[PDB]
């Protein structure tokens, strides 16, 4: 080896370092910042000092363990490698600060301690620690010591501070205390022992078992800590009996202790994720299994991703499984977490830690206990028991730029509520123990919904009744060749009601409709309600077998239509009001208004749907759930916004009945039109102040100047609503309101509404529940989730459905009991929608739940827009990336600066890695979409086989260092780093390299300038 004999004379020995160490160099030099892994560990003392002594000591401790004399050599050989220095002098810094007061006297140490903790080491110029002195009284003073994490553990520093003091005091008189030899100790024995693991292929193919098909998960994140420095640790309360609860219950069950504090972790962890396949780290204490192989000091941990599915059950099963989940692993455990993942794929946000440990003269610390520390975990639970109470305590050790304080308060009471329930309820079912604080559980539940109000009961055509008595001679309808005035309508729905009920129509008989949009559809939906049926809405616009599956469904008692479509039905056997075949009879009828005792509960119609796989399913809505959604929209919208409003909508659909029955019911008029695309070839255009569609059609309106200038008002809903077009319609100065409005058909027409701000930044939402409508987001087993954790929607309130029609079990089923209100009928419908609530009460829709989609970094789904569409591709890998499709306005975009502008906004497994610039997207009429029928890319590369442009913006230095590292011949200009095989550890070795070349540059610049041609520029020179 031409290595080992060709080192300094100062070195005598020479090995690589651990993938942790450099993992942890990594993240110490991510940025300038420089906090993380480097630790200042302060320590108030009564004593009589011996400032000699103490550093003598010091030299004692130093020469005794190798990892205390490292240096660190990074680029300038093969791999980074550990070089230990033979002796060296290490100084130990006072001050004197008598003069202060005590209070000042902590002001200046916290001070020195701010100081120290981002002044970084140099590798390569051994110690990698300072020890220093504060001086208060002749018996009070602070001893500092100030280390990276890359040398020493936890462990390894309590042994070492043990080692010390029995060796200060040695030199002492006071006891002497001799210190006994090194052991076989080596950490490169661990170091070698970590080498041989690397290429076992026991280990790589349990873990690749083990990890196979797990669901990554982020932790959610709606704050950050702008308040709080350095003051990153969330201390969780655990009193005297719940931590002997917590003893008795691991004697019980038959496990460690720290198996419960485990299961504690995976119980909030599940509660904040909602999800039930957990994976969070492990924090392995890796010591050489031989006896004094835990007094050698360095750094011994592995971080292991463990994995665990929360089915359910008793505390005490959770326990056994995270003890199940601890020995499975064990003697696997030295495989480094590095070569598990890989760079910008975390197998896991959050990690576990468990600290087991245990005169007058000196000895005693008075204020020693106040430990800097800081991981590049997300959330991690240290745990601990302490070494005089032997109480069980935790802290919690967040990253500020994940977590806020708003935040960690309510993730240090999940963990708090869970630990008093393992202590004292250990023995119900955890899935269903509330671990929500009496406050959080107020918000989410009475405060977010509290949207009770008092409307008249009443029918549908009562409130078109009332407004004919208040204004019978202004205008009803405009179609596009007649007009009807209130009374005219009016008369007209009476003459057909009373035909009807005569023909043998009463309450709840079913009765559909099939006829071309004119003003005998408006007549015939009243004329049906003013008898006291309901109808069933059909649309000979539509194929005629859509038809014919709603008619064997609804089993209807008789069908109005007009002779030219009942040719377009296959003979329905039951009886048919052929419409003007017998207008004839129907004149004789009398106006006067049909009077009958309907009843709000009565049906109001039936709207058919389609299940998830294609099925027919009528909806059953009652006049009242109609009305509430009316007399509510009497409330928001004025009388101006509803004096014309389009309908465009078929009824079909359930917007029909916002956009048919709202204007009747306030004296507005029905601009009718055959769609909305319809609209700017209309007569009355000119009248319409209000349209209610969905995103893609007044889109479509958009590009063609379309939108009568008398619009004052847009209804959004049924697609993704882009900010970017609420911006164009505000852009078109007449449009003063803009809303975003959800409602599945089972609860009425809209459930929740937004007025969606002008200026508005970022996601539109879709807002908060309307009047007598209620809203929770629960798990699987209908617990309400944390808020801003992402789970199902279910809908209560007035506007919920009797039943699916002749389908009592899937009623059962979509309409649950409500466990959230005292009220018998009380149901919830699942939606089978995902959602989670921003903090101020607003609605995030995130979609359906079964197209929610998968990917390693973090399982969840896309519809982020918000940066054009997002897809899936699957190719014959079924190993898969995501895809984007853009569009743009004038000139290209940078590609590039549009994932990097996301890097630090958007997560970085969420982050696709293929665009696609296009022009048109798909779509079959104005509302079916088509995914499918996107199109499929090509690899960027090929046709430019050996693309290489030269390197001369002086990629010349920077693309040498590429190619030594990553042993590739020469690299493209236009290349990626993590796609020529660059990960978090070369990164390192790239900036190291770097250094002595003359460039600046950082691990952060790396991962967001990746490309060879942006991360040049921004390099340095620094003189
Ligand atoms: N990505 C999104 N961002 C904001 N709002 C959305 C988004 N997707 C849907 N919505 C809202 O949901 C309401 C109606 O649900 P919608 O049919 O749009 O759900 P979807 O996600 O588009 O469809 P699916 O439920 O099939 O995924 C509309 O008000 C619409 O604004
Ligand atoms: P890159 O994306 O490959 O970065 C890898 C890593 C630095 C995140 C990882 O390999 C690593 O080293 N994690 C550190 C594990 C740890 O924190 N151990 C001690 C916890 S106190």
């Amino acid at each position: 080896q031409e290595v080992r004999l060709n080192l300094p004379e100062e070195v005598e020995d020479a090995y690589p370092l651990t993938a942790l160490q450099l993992g942890m160099i990594f993240h110490s030099e991510y940025q300038g910042n420089l906090s993380v892994y480097h630790d200042v560990f302060t320590y108030h003392i009564r004593a009589d000092f011996s400032f000699p002594a103490l550093h003598s000591a010091i030299q004692e401790i130093v020469q005794r363990h190798p990892v205390l004399r490292t240096s660190f050599a990074l680029f300038e050989y093969q791999e980074p490698l550990q070089l230990v220095h033979r002796q060296i002098d290490v100084p130990l810094g006072l001050d004197d600060l008598t003069h202060l007061s005590t209070s000042e006297q902590d002001t200046a140490i916290d001070d020195w301690i701010e100081r120290e903790k981002i002044r970084t080491f140099d590798w390569n110029i051994p110690p990698l620690f300072r020890f220093h002195l504060h001086r208060r009284s002749q018996d009070n003073f602070n001893l500092t010591f100030s280390f990276h994490h890359s040398i020493l553990d936890g462990w390894s520093v309590a042994s070492l501070l043990t080692e010390l003091l029995q060796q200060y005091l040695y030199l002492l008189d006071k006891k002497v205390l001799p210190l006994s030899p090194t052991p076989a100790l080596s950490f490169r024995d661990f170091v070698a022992l970590e080498k041989k693991t690397i290429q076992s292929p026991e280990c790589q193919n349990y873990w690749q078992e083990k990890l196979r098909d797990v669901t990554l998960t982020k932790l959610p994140q709606w704050s950050k800590s702008n308040q709080v420095n350095q003051d990153w640790d969330w201390l969780v309360p655990i009193s005297s009996q719940v931590s002997q609860g917590l003893k008795q219950l691991g004697k019980q069950v038959g496990v460690p202790l720290k198996s419960v504090l485990l299961a504690a972790h995976f119980r909030v962890l599940s509660l904040l994720n909602n999800q039930r396949d957990i994976v969070t780290g492990l924090v392995s204490n890796g010591r050489l299994e031989a006896a004094d192989g835990e007094k050698i000091l360095g750094l011994f941990l592995n971080t292991l991703p463990l994995r665990l599915e929360l089915s359910g059950g008793p505390w005490s099963d959770l326990v056994k499984q995270a003890f199940d989940v601890e020995r499975e692993c064990l003697s696997w455990r030295r495989y480094p977490l590095a070569e598990l993942q890989k760079s910008g794929q975390p197998l896991f946000d959050t990690a576990f830690n468990f600290i087991h440990f245990h005169i007058g003269v000196k000895d005693l610390e008075v204020l020693g206990g106040k430990f800097f520390n800081q991981t590049n975990f997300t959330l991690l639970a240290n745990f601990s028991l302490h070494p005089l109470s032997s109480q069980i305590e935790l802290t919690l050790k967040y990253d500020g730029n994940y977590l806020g304080e708003k935040q960690m308060e309510l993730i240090g009471g999940y963990y708090e509520k869970t630990l008093i329930a393992m202590a004292t309820e250990g023995l119900e079912r955890y899935e269903t123990c509330c671990l929500l604080s009496e406050q959080e559980q107020h918000q989410l539940l009475k405060e977010w919904n509290d949207t009770e109000v008092h409307y008249p009961d009443g029918c549908i055509h009562q409130l078109f009744e009332e407004q004919v008595k208040r204004s019978p001679d202004a205008i009803a309808i405009i179609t596009e060749n007649e007009q009807l005035t209130y009374r005219q309508l009016n008369e007209k729905a009476n003459q057909l009601g009373r035909y009807l009920a005569r023909k043998g129509v009463k309450s709840e008989s079913l009765v559909g409709i099939c006829l071309e949009r004119t003003p005998e559809m408006v007549i015939g939906l009243l004329a049906i309600l003013k008898a006291g049926g309901a109808y069933v809405p059909l649309d000979p616009a539509y194929p005629t077998e859509r038809l014919n599956v709603i008619l064997e469904d609804a089993q209807v008692s008789l069908l109005l239509t007009q002779a030219k479509l009942v040719e377009k039905l296959g003979n329905y056997p039951g009886n048919l009001v052929i419409l003007e075949a017998e207008q004839k009879n129907i004149a004789l009828e009398s106006p006067e208004n049909l009077s009958l005792p309907v009843s709000s509960s009565n049906t109001a119609y039936v709207i058919y749907t389609s299940g998830s796989t294609g099925k027919p399913k009528g909806v059953v809505i009652e006049h009242h759930s109609t009305t509430t959604l009316l007399n509510w929209s009497k409330e928001v919208f004025s009388s101006e916004e509803l004096a014309g409003v389009l309908g465009s909508t078929s009824i079909c659909f359930d917007l029909s009945v916002f956009e048919l029955f709202l204007p009747l019911a306030v004296g507005g008029k029905i601009i009718l039109a055959q769609n909305v695309l319809d609209l700017p070839s209309l007569s009355a255009a000119k009248e319409v102040t209000l349209i209610n569609t969905v995103p893609t059609a007044i889109a479509q309106l958009l590009e063609i100047e379309a939108i009568p200038e008398t619009v004052r008002t847009v209804n959004l809903a049924g697609e993704a609503l882009s900010n970017q077009l609420v911006q164009k319609l505000y852009q078109q100065e007449n449009i003063k309101n803009v809303y975003n409005l959800y409602g599945p058909s089972e609860d009425t027409t809209y459930s929740t509404f937004s007025l969606v701000p002008k200026g508005h930044h970022g996601q539109p939402s879709i807002g908060r529940p309307i009047a007598n409508t209620q809203v929770y987001i629960l798990d699987s087993f209908k617990q309400p989730v944390p808020l801003g954790t992402i789970g199902d929607l279910y809908i209560g309130g007035e506007g919920l459905a009797r039943c699916y029609l002749n389908q009592p079990e899937l009623t059962a089923e979509k309409f649950i009991s409500n466990p959230f209100s005292n009220e018998p009928n009380a149901k919830l419908y699942k939606t089978g929608d995902l959602a989670r609530y921003l903090p101020d009460g607003n609605i995030d829709f995130l979609g359906r739940g079964d197209n929610q989609v998968k990917l390693r970094g973090f399982r969840i789904e896309l519809g982020e827009i918000e940066a054009a569409v997002v897809k899936v591709w699957e190719d014959s890998y079924r190993n898969k990336r995501l895809v984007a499709y853009l569009v743009a306005e004038n000139d290209p975009i940078n590609t590039e600066d549009l994932r990097r502008f996301l890097g630090q906004k958007l997560p970085e497994y969420m982050i696709p890695a293929l665009f696609v610039s296009l022009e048109a997207l798909p779509l079959t009429p104005n509302g079916k979409i088509d995914r499918s029928r996107l199109p499929i890319p090509e690899i960027p590369s090929t046709s430019e086989q050996d693309f290489v442009p030269p390197h001369t913006q002086k990629e010349k230095i920077l693309a040498s260092i590429w190619q030594d590292i990553l042993s590739i011949k020469q690299v493209s200009r236009y290349d990626r780093f993590f796609e020529v095989g660059g990960d978090s550890i070369i990164s390192i070795q790239v900036v190291a390299r770097a250094r002595q070349a003359g460039l600046k540059i950082t691990p952060k610049q790396i991962f967001e300038y990746p490309t060879l041609a942006e991360l040049a520029t921004v390099a340095d020179y620094s003189t």
